[PDB]
């Protein structure tokens, strides 16, 4: 008995809304106005259907300032920290999608850019989905993406994904063919897979797509989106203070995914091609 899974891109309409409303420690928890703004974003995502243009948003001066603060600091770090594929694609986004300190890019523009480059596209998502449903988007080269901005009281830290994390952390690598293929194959492996297998694929995703390191020309570089949008952990990850291990799915999938602190350990992939090969070998063992 295989569980239901999407068979075509529009089938994500039936799981994208199955969202499993701020946590007590959220910076905007007591902010009625921010709460109202978040309801606005959540409704845009809930009402979205595949085929729609993604609704364009007029961001407030406050939201744009928060983005600018994060953008400015992270861009100082990227040349010495980010992998070559990230650095190659970031300027294309400045040119074609309006990445600037004083402008938050629109998801529809970024989606059109990705569609041309690698066939990836964006779907706005209200909030957290099951790992099964989130990974199933990747099978159709769909990235479920938050559209809201973090609270302005703390521009540097966010307990959840926001659109700064999506646009600065995830998008430049989805524009890279080798990474897009790697990501899609995680989604494909997940379709109709056992609960057990889905969880293991989710953890492998976490320690590559979200917090991965890679080796390039003998150096350690960052490709994980969660690192690329966190000023403090981006620096920490390439400091001598961090614990590092080679990416190895059978080992990596045993590691706990930390959400409110720095990771205990980071995994180093040799290349996106090699990570992809290692996942192919791994998925055979859990089908
Ligand atoms: C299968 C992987 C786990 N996983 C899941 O099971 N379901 C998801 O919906 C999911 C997810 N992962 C991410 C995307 C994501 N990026 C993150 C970056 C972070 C983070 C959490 C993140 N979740 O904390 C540290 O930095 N999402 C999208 C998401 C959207 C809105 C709120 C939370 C999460
Ligand atoms: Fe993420």
């Amino acid at each position: 008995s295989v569980p239901w899974f999407p068979k075509k891109i529009s089938d994500l309409d039936h799981c994208a809304n199955r969202v499993l409303e701020l946590d007590a420690d959220h910076p905007g928890f007591k902010d009625n106005v921010y709460r109202k703004r978040r309801k606005y974003f959540a409704d845009l995502a809930m009402n979205y259907k595949h085929g729609d243009p993604i609704p364009k948003v007029e961001f407030t001066e406050e939201e744009i300032k928060t983005w600018g603060t994060v953008f400015q600091e992270l861009n100082k770090l990227y040349p010495t920290h980010a992998c070559r594929e990230y650095l190659k694609n970031l300027p294309l986004l400045s040119k074609y999608c309006g990445y600037r300190e004083d402008n938050i890019p629109q998801l529809e523009d970024v989606s059109n850019f990705l569609k041309e480059r690698t066939g990836f596209s964006i779907r706005p998502v209200a909030g957290y989905l099951s790992p099964r449903d989130f990974l199933s988007g990747l099978a159709f080269r769909v990235f479920h993406c938050t559209q809201y901005v973090r609270h302005s009281s703390d521009p540097f830290y966010t307990p959840e994904p926001d659109t700064c994390h999506e646009l600065l952390g995830h998008v430049p690598l989805l524009a890279e063919p080798s990474f897009a293929q790697f990501s899609q194959e995680i989604g494909l492996a997940s379709l109709g897979a056992s609960e057990e297998a889905v969880q293991k694929l989710a953890t492998c995703y976490f320690f590559t797509v979200e917090f991965g390191l890679c080796k390039q020309d003998g150096q350690l570089r960052v490709f994980g989106a969660g690192l690329l949008s966190s000023i403090s952990e981006l620096k920490h990850a390439l400091s001598g203070h961090a614990k590092v291990k080679p990416f190895d799915p059978k080992i990596t999938c045993k590691q706990e995914c930390l959400i409110t602190t720095f990771q205990d350990v980071y995994f180093v992939s040799e290349s996106f091609e090699d990570a992809k090969e290692k996942m192919r070998e791994f998925t055979k063992t859990i089908k």
